[PDB]
């Protein structure tokens, strides 16, 4: 198996690991781990295409989009590689994270090691938020934390 | 031409930013930028296995070494990929740097674009120190600051 992994953090109470596990080149992505500190509700979980991070996680760019496409959720035909959807923290402020993506790679031209991983300050409609906005970030605002993806044992 | 950034940053007063740019495709790579809050002296810097920071710096691994190389110095044959040095401070903690290297890569299998990059508490010996460890580390110490390189735009 090939193996990645992200360290999110960033200038509030935001932060979390997440997990990457692919079985099987082009096969799908497990994706696992915790984030705490965020408000209870959906905020936007993103890979976006720059693993800059020096001025903060604004420098890690748009969403990771290799093929062209518009924003869309994880589920969704259209979609950029980096759309990851929402995670969901409850009262206490946690988001266990636990899902399988088919879109992303851990190599390859879908590969997403190197980028930055994001965690967003409002939910990500998805492109269902009918204006341009939503078809290009999903309207998920500001980014609470991030981190660099990286190679793992 | 491809770039490539590292954010430095550890449980101390260690912190900087490290560019990387190569032109042409398997070619040179230039390595520049600022770290702060040294102590005067030689620190050892080197690109380490793994983009993992989860348990700090540590996690990172030994350095990166996909040849399976012993330790030395970036002008050396005979070094791990990972081995680029020292960065030296003066008395105002800071090392302004700036090297070429045709070992590393921002492609291919000597990619250290998803690995760490580490400044180390003392010197590198690059090698030469005349123990077991030094042909391993280069009795360079603990790990001051680190960060994941990540994809550049
Ligand atoms: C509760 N935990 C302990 C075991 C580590 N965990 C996993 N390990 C390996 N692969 C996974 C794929 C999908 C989801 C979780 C995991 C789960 C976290
Ligand atoms: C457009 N680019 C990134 C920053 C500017 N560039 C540098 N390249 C290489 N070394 C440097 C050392 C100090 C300051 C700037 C650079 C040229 C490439
Ligand atoms: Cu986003
Ligand atoms: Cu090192
Ligand atoms: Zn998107
Ligand atoms: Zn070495």
């Amino acid at each position: 198996a090939t193996k990645a992994v992200c360290v999110l953090k960033g200038d509030g109470p935001v932060q979390g690991i997440i997990n990457f596990e692919q079985k099987e080149s082009n096969g799908p992505v497990k994706v696992w781990g915790s984030i705490k500190g965020l408000t209870e509700g959906l905020h936007g979980f993103h890979v976006h295409e720059f693993g800059d991070n020096t001025a903060g996680c604004t420098s890690a760019g748009p969403h990771f989009n290799p093929l062209s496409r518009k924003h869309g959720g994880p589920k969704d035909e259209e979609r950029h590689v980096g759309d990851l959807g929402n995670v969901t923290a409850d009262k206490d402020g946690v988001a266990d994270v636990s899902i399988e993506d088919s879109v992303i790679s851990l190599s390859g031209d879908h590969c997403i090691t190197g980028r930055t991983l994001v965690v967003h300050e409002k939910a990500d409609d998805l492109g269902k938020g009918g204006n341009e906005e939503s078809t290009k970030t999903g309207n998920a605002g500001s980014r609470l934390a991030c981190g660099v993806i990286g190679i793992a044992q």
